[PDB]
């Protein structure tokens, strides 16, 4: 069942997010978790300062200093939109989508034979919108993968990532 | 169907945790959704200071200075176990457990005809226990099955609990 493999993935998500760990230890885990248990590819948690320039930004394997490899991976009209209209953003296919130029569709591994839907949900701490949770799947005889269902589970796991981002915030800056 | 009832909960319990409120209006919110759409009833969300203090208790329904009524309904060797030791106490049968008395088991309603089951989990903060989850309820005859499935979700609500209180602290 879906639903049971989606409950394991968010009690796994919940047990990353109370180890402590360096902050982009704990992102990374859980978009690793996204991927491996629940097929969501190129999970990127890109967070930003509060004039809007990034922050941090962390996918699948991320180590010191990458940062910049994951974010030239995000499609910036599709995260502007996001981030300012507090509202998730869905495409079917990134491929012959208005906010996906060409390079998005190829940096999401887009092609004219290879349909690919981008998710992308508003990471808010305290009514203020300081990121993006975002994933991407190919569309092939996979399972049936309901993009309302992802949406619901993306913004359950950015409320939780933002709480995390905040509890972090507010250490360092005391 | 059981985990699409028990998704769309924690999926609401993340929405409480996150938004911004008095932390006793927040876990208040929490074990009222527990309750009345989860059925896991009786709920009450106990945290130590430091020195062993109760220094917060909010259960079911808690309005403003209760704290004292709803710790007075937790069997207290229970939670210290709990506490040293951040592993689930189930207790199957309140009046037959041995961490119980014969007051906490009737504190908890039981008597020689009603019984009582009881489930306690650690809120942990930094590797360190600093509260209890409990639920309890009439004892009914659930498989071993959905009887961990509790165990693993109140896990869960508890861990999200800890971070969100770990962030009121500071």
């Amino acid at each position: 069942p879906l639903s049971d493999i989606a409950l394991t993935g968010i009690f796994e998500i919940s047990k990353i997010l109370t180890s402590p760990a360096r902050l982009e230890i704990t992102l990374a885990n859980v978009v690793n978790l996204l991927q491996s248990f629940l097929q969501m590819r190129n999970g990127v948690v890109s967070l930003l300062a509060d004039d809007g320039v990034p922050d941090i930004t962390v996918g699948v394997g991320w180590n010191e200093g990458s940062d910049n490899r994951y974010r030239a991976r995000l499609p910036q009209k599709a995260i502007d939109q996001i981030v300012a209209t507090a509202v998730p953003l869905v495409a079917d296919n990134v491929s012959a989508h208005p906010m996906f130029t060409a390079a998005d569709a190829m940096a999401l591994g887009a092609t004219d034979e290879i349909r690919v839907s981008f998710i992308g949900v508003p990471i808010r701490i305290d009514s203020r919108v300081v990121g993006t949770l975002s994933i991407d799947r190919v569309r092939d005889g996979r399972s049936h993968f309901r993009m309302d269902a992802d949406v619901r589970f993306l913004t359950m796991v950015a409320n939780l990532i933002g709480q995390t981002v905040k509890l972090h915030r507010v250490v360092a800056r005391d």
